[PDB]
């Protein structure tokens, strides 16, 4: 009856994570001034560069330097003591007009509603009862982890600390007639990134004392439990310098850490229309109704689009047996309830709002006051 | 009884696809002169520009301009009216050492065998008897349909198209007892680059006849079947002018197509001591020789990692109720069955053969004449 | 009594040339929108690559894909086949606000006449009565020799040519009482790119019969002279795929050929408070307005700045004893009739005209139409 | 009877000159390995970025981010705050083979001695008598106040040095028949990146106390001569991140600070089948044996060739009226006495030694210990 199940996490200064950000900060910037903005931004990391490349047709008069800057300064890398400085790095740009065979066929003399889908694709939503915010104990556990070295690390406490990090838990869970009940933390995984000067010793002690215990509650910890704390036994380089990164390369971080599945579609730098952000918000937004709504307790959610098209070219409900509702019976209400063209989607959800660069760390899914995340009263 | 599933794939011109294929061409160019090669390879295509950025450490000599160059031509991009040319594209070059950190945590002074995980991580392989290859057929029909578009692009029978290719399949399948039986092809979406001269409705006649028709079994498309052919309505535009491409960005399409789950994990530019590639693969291959083995009809198999640790930190089994024996049953003839070691992997698999440029589009699994592809007789 | 001496000029395609053409476009571009716009932008071109780096603060939006493409484009590179495409080539960005150390010591808070240099340096002027147009006939020979190439190109009459040339014009002197009177041409040399098709010795017969003899006065060509055209046998490959260009690398083809003296300083991509620039044009103006005035024959005229200083720190004139007056004497003439302060030279040459891109190749003196060229009417 | 000249030079940090320093010990390691490579290397230099650009053919393994970060940790710039630093500023790399048409053209298949011209071009040397290294004070000077600068920064004199500085020098000469005689100097400028911490008062006190008075002899000091010390009054921003650079933007500087002529080739990152090098070489070569011979107290040289053309196509001696013999018979004995062949002035100056990075600060000509500033013995 029982299994293991691990997820990952990264922290704010992971190279791949510093590229989403940025991605989301140009979004951002270019949204405040023009709501209609098309983008699709890649950010590329690499010692001592910020690369901005892809398209982008808006009204706004954004400053790269300036937004790519205070995005790394934020993070926390200004010095080149940490290996990279937000004052002194390059920030390149090759950033053209969004195509206009892609903008003909998908939004212009286009009635708003009736917007294209930006592309062909595929999406999933998942939901799980085991949390309060519906998400699976192992990720939510692996997000904290990176949030609280965060906050010691701008607080003072841990000095020694940098942006850099990486965790991993694997938690121990019973089968419940599909749905699933964490019992205790098997494995815990944390490497982060820091100063020349602090032992291995010292940083254990602290990742299990001030850390560790500081996030996961004790009756998940026993003696069986096994720790990997800076299992490297150094890890002084970091940041972009120690690994390249780039936007959309931490795409299950984002969303349900290997729970449910993944269509393969990146978040950061993408406007609405753009239906691997939009749609999967959306498909998350349903699944989240559907467990909130007390018609399961846990849940799959897939759709698909063609570029060009508003309708979702497909929708399917796999909810594990946890429902005494047939799937067939949840996609009718799903149907009935939720009208999934982009266009109606960016009304419901808001995503016209400069509120992205909020997502790009710490996962997009189980957050704090997102549109997305308040259920749908269902009729039916 | 009945549901819908969707995917993807994309063609050897897709700007994502194309710096899979060039960050394995890098990894193959290396690994023919030094076999230990330590890679880790990223590229980014934008308009006139692929962009090399990561770490390499090697005893080999390298040209990467007719590296690059070379895999360029081989994809079809020689003429500035295709959008692109291999003979007069920008190549930039930021690779740097890996990180003697990494090095030192990883696999310096180890026995081969005990070489750490290169990084953390989890993993997951799956396998399905729905198809011979062991695959679903949704991605098989959405692969073999951007392969029939490069056959006929290059044997001149439609010399309108490009390289750049997506498309979408929607299989509409019953459930039996946990596995999956498809019935019938709901919806096929083909978006393809094309020259100014052809009209819409040659190429979607063609589409149709020569392309569909030619892939697709009779018996799966009927008078209900949907078709979105050139959806968009004009694709002259493509390849990275179109669109940025990076390395890593078509991970669902390099899997199973949104079956099963995904890790996070790109495979392409990277040497088997990253167990993002190497763990993966032996996960596909412990999946697909319990299946070719008849203990089951449908498997997903988790596996997860910490740096510089050798074991593994979990490994899961998940059979959709397809076997008489349990989940912990086969758990157990997986764990005395197969070593999970990077150490171990590399030379059951023979991971450090110059193999990676011909798995880098078209999929990684269900392909002719690869290690992880061959079953393991298991003993039980 | 006589001597050789030897100038040399490129054409539009050359990619040095390219690159000041680019600065200089970016800086029209500027100037339209603010004329008081403060402008350091360089230019680097190599294989498929053009980059822009430097300091641009104005008030202006520009586009910068649009105004590198168009400029590429004037130039003739619009196929991949010539080596250079400006449909399909990679534009990167990396400008940055002037710095606030500069500004603050050169313009902030300072009268218009009274604006500081904007740098140290030297500069030097230069006119010679042995053309009409006040320049050594051996730079307005090479000149017009790549002119020539540029309109046989473009008008269909060679289409075999491409953008990429370089001349060079040797003649033999007579010396007169410090003056120079120009007797025969010794040797000409002649190099352009040219497409794989045409073979060496009707290039060669072209070179001679339709450049050269259309370019020079056939009473300085002799049975003596001597002709290098295609010396280097093949030149297919050209623009820059062949060579990498920069701005500000061809300083003595921009202005007298080897004669008078230089101080440094490249022109293209500078606004007026660049002093490299607007008081080269200025002493320009003063040994042309001392020729024309009948003051001289022959002279050179230095003046040098200080980064925050208004005034010049140094004036002098040479005239190679081509003078009744002595050089003290046509100091004070000078020091009497100009005021060479950054802020009233850009008044009297109006130096905030959008008229930049026209200078950047030919060379920036002895053109038609401009307020440099204009002699001033002395009083003494 | 008197006039004033001005010269100036940079320090080792100018963003210009660290791009010289660069493209010659790029140079200097292939040398080091393969004494017959082929190299045209171009350096751009911007807020943390070096850029590698241009074309090298070459049998050695080169390194070519160490390459870069020693030469600019040399330099000094070693931290963030500083405004770059070797440690962590990208280098990209856009090198490519020679074009085998120049290939073809200059040196395949040709006796060493025969090597064709690398190019075609004109370039200058000249020597003056009023100085032992026969070079214009003003330069000297110059080149020494920067020197001393550097000095001062790394012995801890000065801690608040940075290394980017500027010079500039005003002398007041006297005639004296064709030749020149310093009086005095009439003006200094100095302009040097400084800490935050450091008053403008005590930075000015310091350049007039322990750099101008221990440079320049006291004899040309008095009470007239002008001083600018940090005249812009801040200059804490600077190297590349204060103004961008370029390779060969410094050419004046490299060479006789505005006295002679300049053809208009730079020096750094060529090897010397370039004749803009190993033919300046040689011509100074050829001044300084004029002057050292006692036939002249300061002379001019031009030389010119044509790519693939192993002899110069034109040879002249100007020599101001400084010596008994006419111009003719000084060119006379150049011709006797030199073989201006690039491929005999190889072996005469032993331009195959890796000794480039030596002559891109500081001045090229007037320097200690190279083959160019020992007089050839003249037989006439
Ligand atoms: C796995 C190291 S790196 C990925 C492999 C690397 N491209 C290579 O060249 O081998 C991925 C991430 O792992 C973290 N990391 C970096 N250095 C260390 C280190 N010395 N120890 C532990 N973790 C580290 C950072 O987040 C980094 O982005
Ligand atoms: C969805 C177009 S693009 C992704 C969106 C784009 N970044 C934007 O700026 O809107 C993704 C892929 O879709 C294909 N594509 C490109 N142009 C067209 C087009 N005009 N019609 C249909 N498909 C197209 C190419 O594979 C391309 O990489
Ligand atoms: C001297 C060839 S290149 C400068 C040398 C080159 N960097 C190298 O790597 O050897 C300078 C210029 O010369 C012209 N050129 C280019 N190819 C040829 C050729 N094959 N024959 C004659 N001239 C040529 C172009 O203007 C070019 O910018
Ligand atoms: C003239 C400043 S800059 C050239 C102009 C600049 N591109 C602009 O955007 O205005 C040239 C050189 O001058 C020195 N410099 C840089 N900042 C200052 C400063 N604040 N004061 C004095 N000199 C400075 C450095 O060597 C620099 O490369
Ligand atoms: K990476
Ligand atoms: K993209
Ligand atoms: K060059
Ligand atoms: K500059
Ligand atoms: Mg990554
Ligand atoms: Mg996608
Ligand atoms: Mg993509
Ligand atoms: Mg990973
Ligand atoms: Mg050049
Ligand atoms: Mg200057
Ligand atoms: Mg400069
Ligand atoms: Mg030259």
């Amino acid at each position: 009856g029982t299994f293991l199940f691990t997820s990952e996490s990264v922290g704010e200064g992971h190279p791949d994570k510093i590229c989403d950000q940025i991605s989301d900060a140009v979004l951002d910037a270019h949204l405040q001034q023009d709501p209609d903005a098309k983008v699709a931004c890649e950010t590329v990391a690499k010692t001592g560069m910020i690369l901005l490349a892809g398209e982008i047709t808006s009204r706004a008069a954004v400053d790269y330097q300036k937004v790519v800057r205070e995005a790394v300064k934020h993070i926390g890398y200004d010095d080149s003591s940490k290996g990279f400085d937000y004052k002194t790095c390059n920030v390149l740009v090759a950033l053209e007009q969004q195509s206009p065979d892609i903008a003909q066929g998908v939004h212009l003399d286009r009635n708003e509603e009736d917007i294209g889908a930006g592309d062909q694709g595929l999406m999933f939503g998942y939901a799980t009862d085991e949390t309060e915010e519906c998400m699976p104990l192992t990720i939510v556990l692996a997000h904290k982890l990176n949030a609280k070295l965060a906050e010691l690390r701008r607080n003072g406490t841990l000095p020694w600390l940098r942006p850099d990090s990486k965790t991993q838990v694997t938690v121990q869970y019973m089968q419940d007639r599909g749905a699933v009940l964490p019992i205790r933390v098997h494995t815990i995984v944390i490497s982060v990134q820091h100063d020349e000067e602090v032992c291995l010793d010292e940083m254990r002690d602290a990742l299990k004392e001030k850390v560790i215990k500081a996030v996961v509650p004790a009756k998940y910890l026993d003696e069986d439990t096994i720790y990997h704390l800076q299992p490297s036994g150094r890890f002084v380089i970091g940041g972009p310098q120690g690994d390249a990164g780039l936007t959309g390369r931490k795409i299950i971080v984002d969303t349900y850490g290997g729970w449910g599945a993944h269509g393969g579609g990146a978040f950061s730098g993408k406007d609405y229309t753009k239906v691997d952000r939009s749609a999967a918000y959306a498909a998350r937004w349903v699944a989240k109704s559907l467990v909130k709504g007390g018609l399961c307790r846990r849940v799959l959610v897939q759709v698909s689009y063609a570029i060009g098209v508003s309708h979702p070219l497909s929708i399917s409900i796999f909810h594990y047996g946890t429902s005494q509702k047939s799937e067939r019976e949840l996609l009718e209400i799903v149907k009935k309830n939720f009208d999934l063209r982009p266009g109606v989607i960016v009304r419901d959800l808001d995503l016209k709002k400069p509120i992205y660069q909020r997502t790009a760390a710490y996962g997009h899914f189980g957050r704090d006051s997102f549109p997305w995340e308040v259920p749908k009263k269902l009729k039916y």
